């Protein structure tokens, strides 16, 4: 009884350039399935026209994964001269109790390392400063270094918020509601990797493994701009 995101033309292009992974890294719906009206409790269109992702369980996900229209997986040079841009209008509801962090957008390499995660966190402590109920950028310091550089981007609001990730040469920038919140962070540690975008709900370290993480996107796209 769920309405498909594909019924809104604002999502046709990104769905054509995506596959849906749920509840783990297995594909449940390819582009052609998504465009044919794929809909489920973990992926549906709300009555006010948000694409809503919902999932429970530790490290479980409902997430779109960037694809080419050819059906090739996206695998662009992480540090190449072509700009890669992901834009989304995201409403982050107040999360259920037991939900501690939800990744909503990613730049991921083609193996096992996330270049960037944008995530809601109940709390984070950075260089001695604790922030609560914020949106966070996490950039991994390298494939062989589990540590990351963390940057608070925004105080959590339920209001629809514009996020832009711009990746070009060895630099990554994030804008939030038109304001640069991460200005040309270095990602040269991913020279020689290939990369793709992800977007949705990716549930990190819940304290209640049955609670549902939930994330709503009013717009979503990922594009290239050739230099
Ligand atoms: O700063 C502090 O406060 C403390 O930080 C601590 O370290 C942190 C660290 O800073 C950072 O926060 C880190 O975050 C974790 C994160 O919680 C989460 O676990 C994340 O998960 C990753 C995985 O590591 C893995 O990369 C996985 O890869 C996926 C892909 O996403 C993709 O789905 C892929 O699909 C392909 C498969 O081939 C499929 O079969 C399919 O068919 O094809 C696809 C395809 O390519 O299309 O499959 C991959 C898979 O294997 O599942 O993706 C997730 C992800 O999506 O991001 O990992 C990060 C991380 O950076 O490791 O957590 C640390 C921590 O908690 O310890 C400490 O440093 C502390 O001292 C600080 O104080």
């Amino acid at each position: 009884f769920y309405t498909a995101p594909s019924t809104e033309s604002k999502f046709t292009e990104v769905l054509s350039k995506a596959k849906l992974q749920y509840p783990t890294s297995t594909t449940v719906a390819f582009a052609d399935d998504l465009l044919d009206g794929y809909a489920a409790s973990y992926f549906y269109l709300t009555s006010d026209l948000y694409m809503q992702f919902q999932v429970a369980g530790s490290s479980q996900r409902s997430e779109l994964r960037e694809m080419e229209t050819s059906g090739d997986e996206a695998a662009w040079d992480c540090t190449g001269s072509t700009a890669h841009v992901a834009s989304a209008q995201i409403a982050i509801p107040v999360q259920e109790d037991g939900i501690e962090e939800v990744t909503i957008l990613q730049v991921h390499d083609s193996d096992v390392t996330p270049v960037l995660r944008i995530s809601w966190v109940s709390s984070i402590t950075i260089d001695g400063v604790t922030s609560e109920d914020v949106v966070l950028a996490t950039i991994r310091n390298g494939i062989d270094d589990s540590t990351a550089t963390k940057t608070v981007l925004q105080a959590h609001t339920t209001s629809r918020t514009e996020f832009n990730i711009n990746v070009q040469n060895s630099k990554l920038s994030i804008t939030v509601d038109g304001t640069t919140e991460l200005d040309e962070a270095d990602i040269s540690q991913f020279d020689g990797s290939t990369c793709y975008f992800k977007a949705g709900a990716f549930n990190n370290n819940p304290t209640d493994t049955s609670a549902n993480a939930r994330i709503k996107m009013y717009e979503l796209e990922w594009v290239d701009h050739h230099h």
